[PDB]
């Protein structure tokens, strides 16, 4: 009656509701609904998809054809006009490290990825973007404007390829395009562990039976454990040195090695769980090896929950937390736990607090070698800057004494993704994260700005001086006024990434709505939600409420001074305390069964 019924995921999946462990893809968290949230199904639709033609065109595809009377600007056109700038000076935030930024990128990857269409190059299809600039079907360039640097250097556009979509593939009809997500909606490290059977059990140590994952043979670091390569050619990794030939890492999500710190991120949650699954072999020599990965997969999942929730959350959304995740009441199985198409979007907020370099720090946290800090563009697909120079250790101090971006209204993102961004199979660092999020926003069919402000019950500015008073920004709102003509028209990464922060937090209004409302739902729409009655023990739950990123550190690198509160700015030696200080993670209510 309502919709086709589409069934793009293999349909067949059994459940087993007796299981005390959540599956791989995310089927059977919810009992009524077992597809709810699991990998590989339409983004949910808070709001109907908005196209051009009704279905499936982006904004934008066809010159003649306005959005609400107006042309839509060229989205590289916002990005100069808007999003860039030069002077990377007084541009730091005073109160978050660059862990921060990068836990904000952790929690996105294990929520939602969206991968292009045609997952795998096949042929010289692609001659169509990258060579020619024609639009046509999956190929949705971004063109340069007029008086644009990268017109004299790179061509007249960037190519850019729309977003898998979920019954057919490059045809679709008689309903809006829907596009994939290709993750558990459920903040379940499945970055960590993976969202397909097949690649789960790739990554595992199935040669042994404690219960590890499996890990590189070619290296290490200090002893301590790095992720295996993923030997599928050709690598970004290897592209970017040929010389040093050190492919990407091979981890439960694929975008692991788009720059340095995750990777590292990605390495301390391995060694994590090798560590857990070794002491709870220790305390249950019985467990087989399928327990114990188990059990630390458990562990972890509930570790990357209490993180985000306790300490990560609360420190973006400010005065707002309250008021979208008030604290737990238990799981709600009417609750829709799927990741949003627009949360997608708006999460995208982290792209404006990147730095535009990296450092490696010692352990007096002074720098590390003559080549210690390193533009942010050199590291995209850069492992052999971790194999070859140094391991995690480093990085690691990096993230923790060094500042994440602030964003500003004059200052919204580096040019080293703004400009130099590196993407596979284009071979050169010449493209715009910026431009390419807009182009998205579009390929997606969001609504536009006042569509979202309507959304989360937030005034709709109309005229220049009503988006002026929302922007508390004169000039900016006059930009965004000259390119787009309406509000209603501005593309929402964009619009909700300019207004102004609540207080005590790290995105505006909108965006508090929007990510608080998602992250709610991922957690009241969780079987297997760590403070679940019935997830774990009273007394497991004891020791979880304990754990804490320094800790995550200690136990799995060789540095032994660490800030208590890590997403803080912090500045060694005075707010770094010795690792003997921290809470460590009692296992001891995870023995076999008690006396
Ligand atoms: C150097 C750091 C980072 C790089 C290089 C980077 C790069 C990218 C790229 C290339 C995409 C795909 C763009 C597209 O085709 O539409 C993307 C998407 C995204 N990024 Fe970032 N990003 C970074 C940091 C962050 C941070 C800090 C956050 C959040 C706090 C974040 C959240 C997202 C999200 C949600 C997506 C959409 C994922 C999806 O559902 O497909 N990123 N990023
Ligand atoms: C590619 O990686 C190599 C190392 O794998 C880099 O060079 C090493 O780095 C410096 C170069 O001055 C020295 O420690 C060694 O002489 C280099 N080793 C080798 C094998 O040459 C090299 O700079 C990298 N190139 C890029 C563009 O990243
Ligand atoms: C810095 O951030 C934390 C939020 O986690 C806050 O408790 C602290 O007071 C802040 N410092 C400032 C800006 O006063
Ligand atoms: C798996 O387990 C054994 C014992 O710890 C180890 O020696 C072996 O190298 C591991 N294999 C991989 C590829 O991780
Ligand atoms: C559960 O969640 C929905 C929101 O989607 C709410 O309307 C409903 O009252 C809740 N019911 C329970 C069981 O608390
Ligand atoms: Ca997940």
């Amino acid at each position: 009656s309502w919709e086709v019924g589409c069934g793009a995921p293999v349909p067949l999946v059994k459940c087993d509701e007796n299981s005390p462990y959540r599956t791989i893809t995310g089927d059977c968290n919810n009992r009524r609904s077992p597809a709810l949230g699991a990998a590989n199904r339409a983004l949910a639709r808070w709001l109907p998809a908005e196209y051009e033609d009704g279905l499936a065109l982006p904004f934008g595809w066809t010159q003649r054809k306005t959005r609400n009377g107006f042309r839509v600007p060229l989205a590289r056109e916002v990005s100069n006009k808007i999003v860039g700038y030069l002077d990377e000076e007084g541009v730091l935030d005073q109160n978050r490290s660059l862990l921060f930024m990068q836990w904000g990128q952790i929690v996105d990857h294990d929520l939602d990825f969206a991968p292009e269409t045609e997952l795998g190059s096949n042929e010289h299809s692609k001659t169509q973007c990258e060579e020619y600039c024609i639009q046509g079907d999956n190929c949705f360039p971004i063109m340069f404007p007029k008086n644009d640097p990268k017109l004299k250097t790179q061509g007249k556009c960037m190519p850019f390829f729309r977003a898998g979509f979920v019954c057919p593939t490059p045809p679709y009809q008689s309903l809006a395009r829907e596009q994939i997500n290709a993750v558990t909606s459920f903040l379940d490290a499945s970055l960590v562990y993976g969202s397909e059977p097949s690649l789960a059990s790739r990554l595992r140590n199935l040669s042994s039976p404690l219960g590890l994952m499996a890990v590189n043979q070619e290296a290490w670091d200090h002893g301590l454990a790095y992720l295996p390569f993923n030997n599928k050619k050709p690598s970004p990794c290897e592209f970017i040195n040929t010389t040093a030939r050190v492919p990407c890492f091979l981890a439960g999500d694929f975008r692991a090695s788009e720059q340095i710190l995750l990777a590292t991120a990605h390495t301390l949650l391995l060694r994590e769980h090798n560590r857990l699954a070794r002491e709870l072999k220790k305390l249950n020599p019985h467990w087989n090896g399928e327990k114990l990965y188990q059990e630390a997969r458990k562990i972890l999942g509930a570790f990357i929950q209490i993180i985000t929730f306790r300490d990560y959350l609360p420190i973006v959304l400010g005065s707002e937390m309250q008021k979208w995740i008030p604290p737990y009441q238990g799981y709600n199985n009417s609750v829709d736990p799927r990741i949003s198409n627009v949360f997608t979007f708006a999460f995208r907020f982290g792209h404006m607090e990147v730095p535009s370099t990296v450092s490696r720090l010692d352990e007096n946290y002074q720098p590390w070698g003559p080549e210690a800090e390193l533009p942010l563009h050199t590291l995209f697909f850069n492992t052999w800057r971790i194999i070859k120079d140094g391991g995690i250790d480093p990085l690691v101090r990096g993230l923790l004494a060094k500042k994440s971006k602030l964003m500003n209204q004059d200052k919204m993102v580096t040019s080293e993704l703004r400009n130099k961004l590196f993407q596979p199979t284009h071979k050169i660092h010449g493209f715009d994260l910026a431009a390419i999020n807009l182009q998205r926003c579009r390929d997606h069919g969001m609504p536009g700005y006042n569509s979202w402000r309507g959304f989360c019950g937030l005034s709709q500015p109309k005229t220049l001086k009503g988006l002026q008073t929302v922007l508390k920004n004169k000039i900016l709102a006059k930009k965004l006024m000259d390119l787009y003509k309406t509000p209603d028209n501005i593309d929402i990464w964009i619009g909700g990434n300019a207004e102004p922060m609540v207080e005590r937090g790290r995105v505006g209004p909108l965006l508090a709505c929007l990510l608080g409302r998602q992250f709610q739902q991922i957690r009241d729409g969780d079987r297997f939600w760590w403070e679940n009655p019935g997830v774990f023990t009273e007394k497991q739950r004891d020791s979880l409420q304990k754990v804490s990123f320094s800790r995550l550190i200690c136990d799995n690198t060789h540095i032994t001074k660490v800030p208590l509160h890590a997403f803080q700015a912090n500045n060694y030696p005075h707010d770094f305390v010795d690792c003997s200080t921290v809470d460590k993670l009692d296992l001891s209510p995870w023995a076999s069964r008690e006396n």
